[PDB]
């Protein structure tokens, strides 16, 4: 995770394409900076270049040192300048002359350094952190001359400079466009974007600028950077009226005066009628950062004066825990700590933000791409009777997968609990079309949720949540059954049975795998018998089943056992009871598969899905049917028909990002963890630290499967380990007693791995065992 | 003020470009020449619309003459012609002859040959970008005036291809001003990018080519000129090999080159374009033909007895821009035509075009920026922001909470837990139930169905849970109808000249203020602990107007014994109803409001509940078990946030809204007055109910509905039967000028019924 200093103001200097003068206005802004008359000890102006070729004939560190040497004369103001080169491919390093010796990657460390050190003045420092020789482009030079540089290693240079310089001013000039590709093959735009730095953009004053300046602005834009500022040189066409009016005025457009067209001008002359427009660029930048830190020094307060936050009790929320999220990288939160020193720093978001969570940075990248466009071409379009291509295809890819072997429809709504309250509706009519047409109850397993809009709460049992206090219209309208429930403990895997059981022998109860907790051969046990005897004996008339399988999910993450729902399931179906899944939580992945119909080894009437049906940007949910169920609505009265419908029902936004994520998460191409037949995710969670952690006194049970890692401690223990896991960079959410940590389907088991080691070596923090 | 027809039979494509001196008119020319010299029907048009530096340059004189060249060249004869239409004056005094019209036409036949068809549109003489080249030759041509002769022009032509040639940048600036891309938008050609093969070229390849997929265009492919850098590799790598990346060899430098040989030696690339050209749109019609079965096998549509539904009637959307759909129609001769959306899809509706795109590029940002994070305890600009505009407008005066939750019916289900607990803490702590006007409506989910009154709707057969958990009282309603306005009261009981009147004030000393006064006291007094209201206008019950005085005394009633007022904002909300609230309407405000449909623009869900600090304070407390339990994954989702605040703004805004005053309160009359009046009085017609952007009529009875519904779609507007009523809504940015077409067009077709 990264931690960056918010106290200076910090600019990426971008630019539309080549030679349009980015480093005449680097340059520019410096000697505003730097030769102010009120002139201040303190002041420094800190100059970074990332990425540089045709090194040593260019290099834009040195032409920003020796022209600030040449305006500090020029204005009789002295400075102290220096310029450094850090690293540099061997064709490089040996036009210096230096012989240093490669290393690794094909880069040579350099001990290039000038200086001109004047004791009390303002100072300048540039820096070039890795040169290349070849005058092409940074990913062709890199190959040609056998020199690498790793994007994470460009962007941990450049934290650390920045942390040990951090009045102050910080310039950190890219190379060439806006969207070329960097030394890895990583577009710029791509490359700096987990730091997400405001900046400038340099447009472009010729012919064809215009769109070129608007095209590269958007591209920006369309990755999440804010720009305070368009510059560009005059070339007498006026592109800043266009620029200005496609802008509404919300980005100021300062236009620099021609440059001198002889090759020989020194520049000096330009830089001193330049003046102005610089003065106007530096303050502009210096105070859109003044103004960023204001509205976030007062988020918090704010936020919790105006916001009415769901599930929290605002009375205990204070202040100092209000996080403020400045904007978020795959799996990263940047969280805003004024406290801190003012700085922006990375976060795991370990709950998955409500269990939505999902892309990747790549992926998020694209997703706004494909949203952009959704909405450019379809906005919201209106649904009933309609077709549109993202919800056509949405429906397609669920049909043909999550959906494969046993729907046949498609019934959009906006979130789960919309979904869950139609698949009660369908559920019930099947039930009483296959009944002959009287009080309707569902069969559920206590602790199940299934969402807290009304009809989606009376699938679910009493309990504190639903009293009078919460919702006076609950009556609780099923038969409630407890389940068994299955855990890791000291290495190895157990059933737990309620009370209403038997009591079974310790031979059984205890599993070497979890691969054998849900192999089919467990349909000939004794304990099938069992589970199957006690349902028959409990089962107004049940209508309808509703599962949470294999994870209760709000309940405290508790596996139940697979061939306990299995069981249940046959013994309805026998009886002609609808069986619904609600997938809300378990489907795309989370748990390791795409629906566990591949883990409970039976299949549904009716089963609903959301949260990383769109991998995690936007809200959309989806009701799946069986053709027998769709033909209980099937008549020549419009008051038969399933009558529940949503304004944005299957809005084109949401559709298409779930087009897109079902397919991503899926295609081993995009996804990594996608193993080699495409059915399952390989194991994320590191197994000896899983065993560790289940072994631990503090720990009384292990539940991990596909995306999820949860434990229930024997609670002091439970708040105190959220307090440390959020020093640690990882932030989640308390469920009770139980801790979790959630990832996404495309997570790399080595941030998974990460996690667990900062998770035990907190718990280490309790009791050495 | 006109809805376009797009014949889909024949491919039609822009030619963009990222930059200038790309080689963008080599590049058609090469297509060209593929497509028509193919060893009697085949025939290629060329268009270029916009052309500056006229005549030392002329596009389409390069493409007639290299054409005529190639021909030759390759022993295959065809017929050929070149025309100019339109020019400023300096550029018809060259030729010696703001914009003037030509018969500049130059023709070379050859009967039964293949058909090379040139026309450039509108001409300009000045070498510079076509903004600057208007101004300073005083020859302006419109938007829509361009789009116009296109398709005219496309219409008069239709084997066949048409290559239609952009000006500069994707970006540039066009005559009137307005950009390139989205000049062209409301037509949504595909395209091929002409992308740039020298250093810096692969940015700027991308940027271009992101700009168009951010304003919905689609690009079948992109090529360039080969200058040695290979390009096409990251470019290849960018576009993960969905779209083909063709490379042209380089161009002679010779200022004095023929060029024949360079497009013989570049054949192989031109019929790849080609071939992929001609392939996308049979692949793309080949999906759109099957479309409307497809949907009807796979979906399962809400509302809708799908055995009533065939294949015939499923409408196929292929985008919409502002209030338009692109419909296909394979009846119609493969084709895609608007058609106004008047039922503002599910009274969702709101942006124009320009407000569309604008909301586009704020989507991507807040998508690349925040995805979606976690709500609870936390703060993130955008819902922030959200929460700000909303207490500071719609909130002002009364709340000082917001709510967040994904749609309508959620925010009801929350505004009752709202309402109840304040009503508990209030009454010392029992059966409780709401109060509400029978035919009002508040979503579809259990607990904000039983808001609503027992109804065909609410039987065993739709929600078996059902219960109707409330009083429910017959409302007054009002309406226009012979040129006046009326009042129609319930059995339970028993003229203004502007609708104005009915909303005064004044009406509180009126006779009506006291009867209804007397009947509320009268059933007020298991327990009422909360009362709810669709301010204004009943929308899913029939749009009918409830006598707002009548609201306005059941509010003060129901305050006055400490019962907890909702209003259900989500249809009247953000300037359906030429406001921004209705509480500017109704004279008194609500200890509670649910807002959405409108709240975001129309791009997506997301839902508020705004409450006073009252009812915050009745869920304060040390116990997690009294706070508010009710909660949704994607709570207050930065996509939907960002697009409520940028929406709430815009829609205020006299800059961006033309319907907005200054005064800021109100939007001006929609609605041509005498149109309406003349439809009021019309003998089909039962009642008018006409405010903002809603106009509804209820039709005697239906025939003339069920007939008025397909005759609208016949006349290009769109919209869905509510019983006998039905409605036109246009978004709070509509221009009156459409909504007159919009209403001239609906009394046409009433004078088909009957003459008066
Ligand atoms: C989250 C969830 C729901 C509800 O979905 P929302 O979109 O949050 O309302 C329903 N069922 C399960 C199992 C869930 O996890
Ligand atoms: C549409 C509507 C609702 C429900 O909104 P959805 O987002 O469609 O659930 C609630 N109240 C009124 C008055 C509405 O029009
Ligand atoms: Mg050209």
């Amino acid at each position: 995770p990264f931690h960056l200093p918010l106290n200076h103001p910090t600019y990426l200097i971008w630019s539309a394409n080549t030679s349009l003068g980015k480093t005449l206005v680097s340059t520019g802004i410096a000697a505003s900076f730097l030769l102010q008359q009120p002139s201040s000890s303190a002041t420094k102006l800190l100059y970074l270049k990332p990425i540089q070729t045709g090194f040593p004939s260019d290099s834009d560190s040195r032409f920003v040192f020796s022209k600030l040497d040449s305006l500090s004369l020029r204005r009789q103001i002295p400075i102290s300048i220096s310029n450094s080169v850090l690293h540099s491919s061997l064709p490089a390093a040996k036009s210096l002359g230096l012989n240093v010796e490669v290393s690794e990657s094909g880069m040579c460390s350099l001990n290039f350094r000038d200086e001109k050190t004047v004791t009390g003045a303002p100072e300048l420092l540039c820096k070039t952190l890795y040169a290349w020789e070849a005058a092409i482009s940074p990913h062709l030079a890199a190959e040609r001359e056998n020199a690498t540089v790793e994007d994470s290693v460009v962007l941990q240079m450049i934290e650390k400079c920045l942390k040990e310089e951090m009045d102050l001013l910080c310039l950190v000039e890219t190379a060439g466009g806006v969207a070329s590709p960097g030394p890895s093959g990583t577009l710029q735009c791509d490359l700096y974007r987990p730091f997400r730095l405001p900046g400038i953009l340099v447009g472009d004053g010729r012919l064809g600028g215009i769109s070129g300046t608007i095209a590269a602005y958007e591209s920006l834009k369309l990755r999440g950077y804010d720009i305070a500022a368009v510059v560009f040189e005059d070339h007498g066409l006026v592109n800043e009226v266009p620029l200005t009016s496609y802008l509404r005025n919300k980005v100021p457009v300062l236009v620099l005066p021609p440059v001198p067209k002889d090759p020989s001008d020194d520049l000096i002359e330009w830089f001193v009628e330049s003046d102005g427009v610089f003065k106007a660029l530096k303050e502009t930048m210096v105070l859109a950062n003044l103004e960023r830190l204001e509205r976030l020094n007062g988020m918090a307060k704010l936020a919790g004066e105006v916001f009415w936050w769901p599930f929290t009790q605002h009375k205990l929320v204070h202040q100092e825990t209000v996080t403020v999220i400045d904007s978020r990288c795959g799996e990263n939160f940047s969280i805003y700590k004024a406290s801190d020193n003012s700085s922006l720093s990375q976060q795991f978001d370990a709950c998955a933000s409500w269990w939505t969570q999902g892309p990747d940075p790549t992926f998020q990248a694209e997703l706004a791409r494909e949203m952009g466009y959704t909405a450019a071409r379809f906005g919201h379009v209106m649904f009933p009777e309609n077709v549109y291509e993202p919800a056509l295809k949405c429906a397609e890819l669920l049909l043909d997968g999550v959906g494969k072997g046993w729907a046949s429809r498609v019934y959009f709504s906006d979130n789960g609990s919309t979904a869950i309250e139609i698949a009660l509706k369908m559920a019930f009519r099947k039930f009483c079309v296959d009944h002959n047409f009287i009080v309707v109850k569902v069969i559920a397993l206590r602790g199940s949720y299934h969402g807290d809009t009304l009809g989606a709460m009376e699938a679910q049992a009493p309990s504190p949540y639903t009293g009078f206090l919460q919702q006076p219209w609950y009556t609780g309208r099923g038969l409630f059954l407890d389940p068994p429930t299955v855990f890791l403990s000291n290495g190895s895997w157990n059933i737990s049975l309620p009370e209403s059981f038997s009591e079974i022998a310790p031979e059984y109860g205890t599993f070497t795998s979890r691969d054998e907790i849900f192999d089919k051969s467990r349909d000939a046990s004794t304990l099938a018998r069992i589970y199957s005897a006690y349902l028959s004996k409990h089962l107004a008339h049940v209508g309808a089943l509703i599962i949470e399988p294999v994870i209760h999910g709000a309940g405290g993450m508790h596996m139940v056992d697979p061939l306990f729902q299995r069981v249940l399931v046959n013994e309805c179906r026998n009886r002609k009871i609808p069986v619904i899944f609600d997938e809300v939580f378990t489907g795309f992945w989370r748990l390791g598969v795409e629906t566990t119909t591949e883990l409970l080894g039976c299949k549904p009437d009716i089963a609903c899905f959301a949260k990383l049906l769109t991998g995690g940007m936007v809200p959309l949910a989806v009701t799946l049917a069986t053709d027998a169920v769709f033909d209980s609505f099937s008549g020549d009265s419009k008051l038969k028909a399933l009558l529940h419908g949503h304004s944005y029902s299957a809005h084109a936004m949401g559709c298409a990002t779930a087009a897109k994520a079902i397919q991503w998460f899926k295609d081993p191409e995009t996804n990594h963890n996608i193993t080699s037949q495409g059915k399952t995710l390989r194991e994320l969670w590191d197994e000896e630290l899983v065993q560790q952690i289940s072994s631990h006194s503090a720990v009384q049970r292990v539940v991990v499967i596909g995306t999820l890692f949860a434990l229930e401690l024997k609670s002091l223990y439970a708040k105190s380990l959220l307090i440390m896991l959020r020093e640690d960079g990882i932030f989640t959410r308390p469920l009770g007693n139980v801790i979790y940590l959630m990832c996404g389907p495309c997570t790399s088991p080595e941030i998974c791995r990460r996690l667990l080691t900062k998770l035990y070596k907190r718990l280490g923090e309790f009791n050495r065992t």
